[PDB]
């Protein structure tokens, strides 16, 4: 089997992407957050705290003739910018983008932080990373992928994320349409359960490309690429008037200026982030401050290749016996 869904930002800036998702019987179609740096799959449901949904889906357990309560098992789950939801938890058919899973878990958020609550646009989140990770307790749960790997063509899911326009996630299957060149495969540990890897090295616009590894995640449920204060403090030299506020929480720059590219390393490859790209726009409306798009990584204790970096490529999650990920440019 194979799916593909069309995954589509929530905003003018990309701040996140959001795929529908079917669950239920009859189904019941929910925008869910493609995370592959966690590994629950939860959603805004008739059971979540009332003044806690402003203006998402939910899923409603009871009118799906499929969902069966998994007794005695709750859910909670803090992630890294601060926000959190938990609950309890339901076993139901889960389809995207024609791809079916029966018995998936479906976490059914009683709380859910302000941050989630404040974005209508929403209705939770597929968790992508490795089942290590799942919070369902007292009997951990299997992604959605994990369920659907047996039955996939070939075991893999990839993300082609756009710059300010509709991507893809294919399941099971390797688009050869979709990227230029080739496939750069690089190793993956596992260790922390996230799709973790090394990177070569970077290059800051036009400028000499450094070989050093950066070790890293591939999280498209972040939206910035977080790197090693040396790097990050290397690009925006490059940039008149950017600095790190620690008022605002990050680097800044003049929303006049116009940015110098990134580019990382896979292996011998290289994939060029465009300028454009590290743009996230004023940093409160009608300010001439603007947000930058690549920000330290000091204090968080791993680097990230969230969106701004994988937008900018063809992304291959392997999840053969030893995963890889691919890296191609498009």
């Amino acid at each position: 089997s194979t799916g593909s869904a069309t995954t589509t930002p929530i905003d003018s800036l990309d701040d996140a992407y959001i795929t529908p998702v079917q669950i239920g019987t009859p189904a019941q179609t929910l925008n869910l957050d493609f995370d592959t740096g966690s590994s629950d799959l939860w959603v805004f449901s008739s059971e979540t705290t009332a003044s806690e949904v402003d203006g998402q889906t939910i899923y409603t357990p009871s009118k799906s003739t499929t969902a069966k309560l998994l007794s005695g098992a709750t859910w909670s789950i803090s992630y890294g910018d601060g926000s959190s939801s938990s609950g309890d938890v339901y076993t139901d058919t889960v389809s995207v983008g024609g791809l079916t899973v029966t018995g998936q878990a479906v976490e059914s958020a009683k709380k859910v932080s302000s941050s989630f609550t404040e974005d209508s646009t929403i209705d939770g989140l597929l968790g992508l990373a490795f089942s290590t990770l799942n919070t369902v307790s007292p009997t951990q749960q299997k992604t959605f992928f994990d369920n659907a790997k047996a039955s996939l063509d070939s075991p893999v899911f990839t993300a082609d994320l756009g710059y300010h326009a509709p991507g893809t996630y294919n399941f099971g299957f390797i688009d050869t349409t979709a990227y230029t060149g080739s496939i750069t495969y690089t190793a993956v540990s596992t260790k922390q359960g996230f799709w973790e890897w090394t990177s070569t090295g970077y290059a800051v616009g036009s400028g000499t490309f450094k070989s050093t590894s950066i070790d890293g995640i591939a999280d498209t449920g972040t939206t910035l690429l977080y790197l090693p204060a040396t790097v990050v403090s290397a690009y925006w030299a490059q940039v008149s008037g950017a600095k790190s506020s620690s008022s605002v929480g990050g680097y800044v720059f003049p929303c006049s200026a116009t940015l110098p590219s990134f580019t990382f390393g896979v292996g011998s490859a290289r994939i060029v982030i465009p300028g454009d790209y590290i743009d996230f726009g004023p940093i409160s409306t009608g300010s001439s401050s603007c947000f930058g798009g690549i920000q330290s990584s000091a204090g968080i204790g791993i680097n990230i290749f969230g969106d701004v970096a994988l937008k900018a490529a063809f992304v291959v999650f392997n999840g053969a016996t030893t995963p890889t990920l691919g890296f191609a440019s498009k």
